[PDB]
């Protein structure tokens, strides 16, 4: 591998944490009112998986891909199979981007998944800004999104590549207690679970009292499928065939505020991986939600 690329956080120039909060602010705030998307799930779903596909290129190896540059904004990046549908939550975007066009791409795709756990009953999850836009050039190719018909060997071996552990993957996958799979964006069809659109454990609850089933579906791939009308991927269910998964299934299954803060501290990582921060760059901003604001 090369050198790794060194990417430092440069704060955009006299902004602090008040300019950011206006930001969440008005992510909370269209979040709120465009409420009728995909069936009236909204799009916080959406948003937080696109938080995880423009995070989720990164390699510890070299440096290359992660959140710091926003080159999702790139034709190569933009129009890779993997991310197929997050073009809904990138137009959810361009208002907030043109109310607030000093932020970084990088600040705006990460901050809009910060925003949307939050504003979906989450855990606060502190941020940190100062990503800056790197050029085309810096696009990394497709393929480095995970592909969803493989096993628990196959989840670990790639989360590696991301510095993740057997507990941070297990956190982060909680995040499918959002959305839904959606046959013409990935091979994959139905919800979750029953929420759609509240953060909870959820998705260690289900995978543990579900009555799943392995069904073909209209795409002639398989998925697990529960009586109560909810689906799990194999990379999902993967989580309690591997014994080492199901403990910390069990574990989040049964603490719903551990889940919350290993969450929090492994979607933290995920979306700052790659960036160096200075010694004197500002602590992480914790936002209020709208609810805590009374907005
Ligand atoms: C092995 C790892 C993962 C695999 C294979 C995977 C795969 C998928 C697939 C196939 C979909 C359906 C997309 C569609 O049809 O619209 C999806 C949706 C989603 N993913 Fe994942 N994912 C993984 C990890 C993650 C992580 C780490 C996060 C966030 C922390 C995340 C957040 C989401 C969300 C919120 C949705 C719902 C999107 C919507 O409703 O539009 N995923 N994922």
């Amino acid at each position: 591998s090369m050198k790794t690329l060194v990417h430092v956080a440069s704060v955009e120039k006299g902004r602090s944490y008040e300019d950011f909060q206006k930001v969440y602010n008005a992510i909370a705030l269209k979040l709120r009112e465009d409420d009728e998307y995909d069936n009236y799930i909204g799009y916080g779903p959406v948003l937080v998986r696109l938080a995880w596909h423009t995070s989720g290129t990164w390699d510890k190896h070299d440096n290359t891909g992660g959140s710091y540059g926003g080159t999702y904004r790139f034709k190569k990046e933009f129009n890779d199979p993997s991310n197929a549908g997050l073009q809904n939550g990138f137009k959810f975007l361009e208002p907030i981007h043109k109310e607030f066009p000093w932020i970084s791409s990088g600040d705006l795709f990460s901050l809009g998944g910060v925003t949307a756990v939050q504003e979906m009953q989450g855990p606060k999850i502190p941020w940190r800004c100062g990503r800056v836009d790197t050029p085309e050039d810096t696009t990394p190719d497709n393929g480095r999104l995970p592909d969803a018909d493989k096993d628990a060997d196959y989840v670990r071996t790639f989360f590696q590549r991301l510095n993740m552990n057997d507990r941070e993957v297990v956190a982060l996958m909680g995040a499918h207690a959002l959305g839904k799979t959606h046959l013409k964006n990935s091979g994959y069809e139905g919800p979750f679970g029953a929420a759609n659109n509240v953060f909870t454990n959820e998705f260690y609850l289900n995978l543990l009292n579900e009555d799943w089933k392995l069904e073909k579906n209209d795409a002639n791939n398989e998925q697990w499928d529960s009586k109560s009308g909810y689906m799990m991927l194999p990379t999902d269910y993967s989580l309690i065939q591997d014994p080492k998964y199901l403990s910390i299934v069990k574990e989040y299954a049964n603490d719903q505020d551990k889940f919350f803060k290993d969450f929090s501290k492994a979607f933290e990582k995920l979306l700052e991986n790659g960036i160096t921060f200075p010694k004197d760059a500002p602590s992480p901003f914790i936002f209020k939600t709208l609810e805590e604001q009374g907005l």
